[PDB]
């Protein structure tokens, strides 16, 4: 039996697992260039399969700065069904991990957090845009380029259900609304450094709650209201991310060392 994956790339390290899926670093020998390489096992279960194949035809369709770079999807059955997806290979350091290296608020410059949520919010208005949404998005699941472009995706690199809405939680019906409450807790993470786990789980659980230390009220007064709104218990009040994008707070981003 002649492995597609075998033949057309050289394996150079495994990135990570989770759920269905194995995650490589590959190079194509023929383009000579370095991908991410997704290894999904088939599940035994129909409508378990049905969802994943519908999923690799909708993400093969999308194009956006902020949406992770689709190459090529292929199935390989050896004598077990495998579904690999190759994608654009990006940094190994993702958005928790980002924040997690920046604990102090010098660090977490005004400018440089909007720029980024920007960008996350862009990515999610495109997907909301096409008539689709994430339902998983959190800061694991956000990875940059090479050159520091913000990238969202459904990473599956399992290293919570603290960024999940109300309405998911409690396993109800629900619509793209989900994705901008999960925003609102990002948003407040990239403004709000921490110093440890602990302080990080029991602030962000009173945000979700929408009790905010009194600090960040008074830094951020206008970010302040986007939260609160986004974080709305009801969907239909949280606003849509076009009107989160259009925001004054995302106007003449700049920073010392932003690209030109
Ligand atoms: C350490 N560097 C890394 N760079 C990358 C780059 C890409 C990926 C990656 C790969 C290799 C494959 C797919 C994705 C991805 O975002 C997925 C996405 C996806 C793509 C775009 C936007 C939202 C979700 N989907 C839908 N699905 C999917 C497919 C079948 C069943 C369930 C989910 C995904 O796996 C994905 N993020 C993983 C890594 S790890």
């Amino acid at each position: 039996y002649i492995s597609r994956y075998l033949t057309d790339f050289e394996p150079i390290q495994c990135l990570g697992r989770g759920g269905f899926g194995v995650v490589f670093e590959a190079k194509n020998k023929v383009d000579d260039c370095n991908y991410a390489i997704k290894r999904i096992r088939l599940p035994n279960r129909e409508l378990a399969r049905e969802k994943v194949m519908r999923e690799v035809k909708a993400l093969a369709k999308l194009e956006h700065p902020g949406i992770v770079r689709y190459f090529n999807a292929w199935l390989e059955a050896p004598p077990k069904v495998y579904l690999y997806i190759q994608m654009q290979l990006c940094r190994k350091e993702n958005l928790k991990d980002w924040m997690n290296g920046r604990c102090t608020i010098e660090e977490r410059e005004r400018s440089v957090c909007l720029h980024i949520f920007l960008q996350i919010a862009e990515a999610v208005e495109f997907l909301h845009s096409k008539g689709l949404m994430h339902r998983n998005l959190k800061p694991s699941n956000i990875f940059f380029t090479m050159d520091d472009v913000v990238k969202v995706g459904d990473f599956g690199l399992v290293t919570t259900k603290l960024y999940m809405s109300p309405e998911q939680i409690h396993g109800n019906s629900y619509s793209h609304k989900v994705d901008i409450f999960s925003l609102g807790l990002i948003l407040f993470e990239l403004l709000y450094p921490f110093s440890t786990q602990m302080e990080r789980v029991r602030t962000l659980t009173d945000v979700r709650n929408l009790k905010f230390p009194p600090l960040f009220t008074q830094k951020y007064p206008c970010e302040y209201v986007m939260v609160q709104d986004m974080l709305s218990p009801s969907p239909m009040e949280r606003p849509e991310a076009i009107n989160i994008i259009e925001n004054a707070v995302f106007e003449d981003l700049d920073f010392p060392g932003k690209t030109v």
